[PDB]
């Protein structure tokens, strides 16, 4: 809504509409963004808009901007584990026409 690119601009109208959640959705409130499901999380969200399908595509691009994902760790044994894609980006949230425009590749 102010000079915002139309990929970023998609999102936040991807991440509501309802008409994911199961496939995206927020978490906490309403600060950053989960995305439980991968596969089915793919193959119905990506085309009729960007096109071109695959996934690991659409996540080698997230690094491409500047996120980061919140499930590295490398070390645990508790449960957990199970596909929990977490995304965190200190410039995407809910109301906040000047978090986008900061946001581009490198």
């Amino acid at each position: 809504g102010s000079g915002v690119p139309a990929f970023l601009a998609k999102l936040w109208r991807l991440v509501d509409d309802a008409d994911t959640n199961r496939l995206i959705c927020w978490t906490k409130d309403g600060q950053s963004f989960v995305i439980q499901n991968q596969a089915q999380f793919a193959k119905e969200l990506l085309p009729l808009n960007y096109k071109h399908n695959n996934m690991a595509s659409f996540i080698r691009q997230l690094n491409m901007y500047g996120f980061h994902k919140i499930t590295s760790i490398d070390n645990g044994g508790l449960r957990f584990d199970r596909d929990e894609i977490e995304f965190s980006h200190p410039f995407f949230k809910r109301n906040s026409p000047f978090l986008l425009d900061q946001i581009k590749r490198k």
